[PDB]
């Protein structure tokens, strides 16, 4: 994914 999120826009991380 980003690091430890999939998110297009990188969300949670």
């Amino acid at each position: 994914x980003c690091e430890l999120c999939c998110n297009p826009a990188c969300a949670x991380c």
